[PDB]
Formats: structure tokens, C-alpha cells, sequence
């Protein structure tokens, strides 16, 4: 007869990545040698930072999202 | 006879990636040999940022986002 | 007889990369020698920045995103 | 008839004297040595030596090698 | 007939005599040394040696080689 | 009738005298030495020597090589 036959096989193998911040770095031995401050008075007010021979390492990431839409239809 | 065979088989294996900030970096003895500050007085005041002889690694990542959108549609 | 076959069997094997910011540098011994400051006062008021011997790697990735579209329709 | 006579002869003498031999240190003196530091960085490997008086022999050196090969063939 | 007398002699002498050898040091002084050092920085490898007397002898040569070949052959 | 002597004779001496022998140092003085340093940087390598009186000898020659060949062929 005049028969249908629809086979409806999608594949997917897709990868979907954020890699964000600080990843894979090395650091070695980082720092200095001497650090001196010499004074009679420090006198810090209102919104001061202060680094003196600090060693910082700060990563912020509001980022980095994955969003993934699929959508499938089969209308007879 | 006047039949009708549809084979809908699409195929992803795509690769959808985001690096982003401070990747797969060497920081291999960083720092100064000698550092001196020398006052009577340090007077800081209303949004001050002092750094004296510290090392920072600062990475920020609002973006690196990944958005796929993916749609099938078969109508017969 | 007048029969009909449609194979709909299209590949994607695509990449879609960003590599933003700061990737894969080597930074080897960076440092001055000597820094040296001398003073009476340092006064320092409204929005000052002051850096004296420090290493600074500051990495901002607002960008990098990526966004992919893909549709696919079969009409009989 | 044939006669062969092999007596070949060594009284030879291989020598090195190599380094410091013989000498004569009469009442050597060394200095006040003083080495102040502060406020250093080093970043790479140090070797530091620090002394008054030093004798120092090295000998890589002075080494021998004799090589000696007799062959008699007949026929 | 035939008559071979092989009779080589060797008596010599190699020698090496090298380095510091058979010297007179009569009283040497060294003065006094002062190494001040401040605020210094090195990103790479360091050697150094300090002081008030120093006898040094280093000999990487000085070696002998010898070789001797005999070789007799008869028909 | 053949007859052969060999009978080569060697009294050789082959010698190296090399680097400081024999020397007389009668009351040798080094005066005072100072090496005062400060604010000073190095990006690479330093090698340093600092003293008032040396005696450095150095050999890396007088090596000795003695070759010696002796062939007799009969037919």
C-alpha cells in the first residue's frame, strides 16, 4: 500500500564548557625579598587599604554560566 | 507502491568552550629584592589604595558565558 | 512506483572557542633591585592609588562569551 | 737451522707529581676578615667562602697510561 | 742458517712535575678585609670567595701517556 | 748465513716542569682591602673573588705523550 515509514534518530554528542577564573597557573616561589616601612605614625581613615608585602591572589567570576536550549518536534 | 520513507538522523559533535581570565600561566620567582619607604608621617585618608612591595594576581570574569540554541522540526 | 525517500542526515563536528585574558605567559623572575622612598610625610586624601615596588597581574574578561544558534526543519 | 731471541729490556720510569709538593710555608698569617650584610636577596644558587687563610689543592690532573704490545710471528 | 737477537732497551724517563713545587712562603701576610654589603639583589647564580690569604693550585694537566710497540715477524 | 742484532737503546728523558716552582716569597705583605657595596642589582651570573694576597697557579698543559715504534720483518 502507500505506506509511511519516518525514523527520527538526531544525535547529539555535543559538549558545552566554560573555563573561567584562575586555572591551571603555576606559581613558584613568588614573593619579595625585604620590605620595610619606618615611620613615627601611620594614620589610616575612611576607606583605605593598605598592602605591605602581601601576597595576594583574588579571582571573581559572576561569569562562566551555560545556558542550552534543544527542542524536538514531530508533527503527523 | 507511491509509499513515503523519511530518515531524519542530523549529527552534533560540535564543541562549544569559553577560556577566559588567567589560564595555564608560570609566574616563576616573582618580587622586587628591596623595598623602603621612609616618613615622619603617612596619612591616609578618603579612598586610598597603598601597596608597598606586595605582589597581586587579580582576575575578574563577568563574561565567558556560552549560549547554545538548538532546534528540530519535522513536519509530514 | 513513485515512491519518495528523503535521508536528512547532516553533520556538525564544528569548534567554537574564546581564549580571553591573560593565557599560557611565562613570567620569569620580574622585580626590581632597589626602590626606595624618603620623604617627611606622605599624606595622601580623595582617590589616590599609590604603588612603591609592588608586581601587579590584573586580568578583566567582560568579554569571551559565545553564543551558538542552530535550527534545523524538514517539510513534507 | 733458525735462532730467534726476544729480550727486549724496560727500566724506563713514568711519573707526575702534580698539586703542591715540597713546599715551605714558614708562619703564613692571614688577616681580620669581616663580611656584614644585610637587607640582600638572592634569587639563584649561592657558593659563599668566607676564611683568613686557605690552601687549596686541586688535581684533576696528573694521571698515567702506558700502553705496551709485543707480537713475535714465524711463519 | 738464520739468527735474530731482539734486544731493545729502554731506560727513559716521562715526567710531569706540574703545579706548585719546591717554594718558599717566608712570612706572607695578608691584610685585614672588611666586605660591607647593603640593599643588594641577584637574580642569578652567586659565587664568591673572601679572604685575607689564599694559595690556590689546581692542575688539570700534567699527565702522561706512553706507548710502545714490538712487532718481530719471521717468513 | 744471515745474522741480525737489534739493539737500539734509549737514556731519553721527555719532562714538563710547569706552573710556580722553585720561587722564594721572602715576608710578602697584602695591604688592607675594603669593598664596601650598597644599591646594587644583578640580573646575571656574578662571580666574585675578594682578598689581599693570592698565590693562584694554574696548569692545565705539561702533559706529556711518548710514542715509540719498533719493527723488524725477516722475508
Amino acid at each position: 500500500g502507500g505506506s509511511v515509514q519516518i525514523v527520527y534518530k538526531p544525535v547529539d554528542l555535543s559538549k558545552v564548557t566554560s573555563k573561567c577564573g584562575s586555572l591551571g597557573n603555576i606559581h613558584h616561589k613568588p614573593g619579595g625579598g625585604q620590605v620595610e616601612v619606618k615611620s613615627e605614625k601611620l594614620d589610616f581613615k575612611d576607606r583605605v587599604q593598605s598592602k605591605i608585602g602581601s601576597l595576594d591572589n583574588i579571582t571573581h567570576v559572576p561569569g562562566g554560566g551555560n545556558k542550552k536550549i534543544e527542542t524536538h518536534k514531530l508533527t503527523f
